[PDB]
């Protein structure tokens, strides 16, 4: 219920579609934070209320990036859609800026469902969600307990609690994890002494010697391709102590309780992160499907129309919503 200043400039990383009606909206979550979002609806609508889809992700990205592209595209496919900025980020409220939590972020998804549900153009009983990158994990986490969500799709997902706790491909040992936690403790004291939290070094800046998937992230987040000034991943960062919650509170515990509702996990064949979906798929219960996109990288499923299976995503929700 906080009043937020939302820009009217079309600053999306993709052009506005003439086949959709767009406007910005706001809504609060259960923890008292007001979020900002872009709502897209099909034009020349018939008499029946429409199915709806809430889209979030990547983790550290804003609605003007990938989630927005997905939302507009699916709106062209006949769905009412919404791309939102997670708590403390983008145009959403919350302070300190750029802090995250698996709990609060999981809540953000259901706060978005709360809003899209009350729209006069939507049928609250026909709601689905799409979780991209880091929010793929949050989407599955949200659907497990939010029984209103009828189906869920994840795209090139990450389980952010797993990556922050074990690093990529479980590269963090207990000793290294303990060392990191000890350091975080020292950081809490420094932040407490100044009263304000410090931020991690700028995100996605190449120094040389970085693995290809990191170069890919830079090419998306730090070039005209997908750069947006408000995104954490676009040259900014989370607070140094953000990892404390993620490293201590895993998500997906109740992933099997999404069933009987369907899950479609989508992932590029060559993605460094493909294993996250393989883990989630194994942990999940039927109905479930792991769809591998031949030869696709991680960032390919961010904005590549010839790599993102929108036909399949639309077909999936058409049946289940």
């Amino acid at each position: 219920n906080m009043q937020l200043q939302l820009t009217q400039e079309w600053d999306k990383t993709f052009p506005l579609s003439a086949k959709v009606e767009h406007r910005k909206v706001t809504f609060a979550n259960r923890y008292g934070i007001t979020l900002a979002a872009d709502l897209y609806l099909p034009k020349n609508r018939g008499g029946d209320r429409l199915p709806a889809i809430v889209i979030g992700g990547p983790f550290g990205a804003v609605k003007e990036q990938s989630s927005g592209l997905y939302a507009q595209t699916m709106a062209e496919r006949g769905f009412v859609t919404l791309a939102f900025d997670p708590s403390y980020t983008g145009e959403s409220g919350g302070q300190p800026r750029n802090v995250a939590s698996p709990d609060i972020n999981t809540e953000d998804f259901s706060a978005a469902v709360d809003f899209i549900s009350l729209l006069p153009e939507v049928n609250r009983e026909r709601i689905g969600v799409i979780g991209i990158c880091g929010w793929g994990g949050m989407a599955l986490n949200a659907v497990a307990v939010d029984k209103r969500v009828k189906a869920v799709v994840t795209s090139t997902m990450y389980d952010m609690t797993r990556v922050m706790s074990k690093g990529y491909n479980d590269s963090v040992t207990l000793e290294q994890r303990t060392r990191t936690l000890e350091q975080l403790g020292q950081q809490r004291w420094k932040d407490a002494e100044s009263g304000t939290p410090a931020y991690q070094p700028p995100y996605n800046e190449l120094k040389g010697g970085e693995a290809q998937f990191l170069v890919d992230y830079h090419d998306y987040y730090m070039t005209p391709r997908g750069y947006h000034p408000r995104a954490v991943n676009s040259g900014n960062a989370w607070t140094m102590t953000t990892p404390l919650s993620f490293m201590n509170m895993p998500i997906l515990t109740y992933i099997k309780e999404i069933s009987p509702r369907p899950i479609l996990l989508i992932h590029g064949e060559r993605a460094h992160s493909r294993y996250f979906s393989e883990t989630a798929y194994a942990a999940a219960a039927e109905p479930k499907e792991l769809l591998i996109v031949p030869g696709a990288s991680h960032v390919d499923l961010y904005d590549r129309l010839d790599r993102i299976p929108f036909d399949r995503i639309a077909g999936f929700f058409d049946e289940h919503l």
